[PDB]
């Protein structure tokens, strides 16, 4: 149960429009926002789908070998669950 979040972090120019041209390429198509922050860009990726982030999560690691990636699953990230 959660959103999934891919944050990549790549410098280099080839990396970065790899992913943004193939998100929009990729049907129906997935959302996405780049934001050059602390001196790096950052792609923050959301996604809707299983099927669908995992297509973007194999996509930045074979296209882009100058890619460090966290994915970020919004839902339960809570800290320490309250069972009492």
């Amino acid at each position: 149960m959660g959103q999934w979040q891919i944050k990549i972090y790549s410098e280099n120019e080839r990396e970065f429009r790899e992913l943004i041209e193939r998100l929009e390429e990729e049907r129906p198509s997935v959302q996405y926002t780049e934001t050059t922050r602390n001196g790096r860009r950052q792609l923050t990726i959301r996604s809707n789908d299983k099927n669908e982030v995992d297509r973007i999560l194999e996509e930045v690691r074979r296209k882009v070998p100058n890619a460090r990636v966290r994915e970020t699953e919004t839902g339960s990230l809570e800290h320490h669950h309250h069972h009492h």
